[PDB]
C-alpha cells in the first residue's frame, strides 16, 4: 500500500494531492524502520482514501532529505495543501501519529 515518491514524482503525488499526505522516510540500514514499518503500513490501510501514505529512502532520495532538512530517519512528515504541518522524528507511538494524522482530517 505505501509506494515510493522521489524528486521526480514529488510535485505530483505529494504538493498536488487533494487529500493530506503522509511521507514516512527511512532507510535500509536504519533498525528502528523495521520497528515503525508495521505502524506506517496499518494506518495506510486504515485511512485509505482519506490520507496518501508514501515512503522515501533517504539514500535513493537524497535530495529530498536535505529539502526538508530530514537529519535523522525514521522520520514521518504531514502535509496538507502543498504546505507542510508536522515533522515527527524517531520511534513514537503509533497513538501519536495517529492523533496528528486525525488532526488533518
Amino acid at each position: 500500500m505505501v509506494e515510493e515518491v522521489d524528486e521526480n514524482s514529488w510535485e505530483e503525488k505529494v504538493l498536488k494531492s487533494d487529500k493530506p499526505v503522509v511521507v514516512y522516510f527511512w532507510a535500509p540500514w536504519c533498525g528502528p524502520c523495521e520497528e515503525i514499518k508495521p505502524i506506517i503500513e496499518k494506518l495506510a490501510e486504515k485511512y485509505a482514501g482519506k490520507v496518501r501514505v508514501y515512503r522515501v529512502d533517504v539514500d535513493k532520495a537524497p535530495g529530498i532529505a536535505e529539502k526538508y532538512n530530514i537529519t535523522s530517519v525514521p522520520a514521518v512528515l504531514i502535509f496538507k495543501d502543498g504546505k507542510l504541518l508536522k515533522k515527527l522524528f524517531g520511534v513514537i507511538p503509533e497513538e501519536e501519529l495517529e492523533k496528528w494524522i486525525k488532526e488533518v482530517l
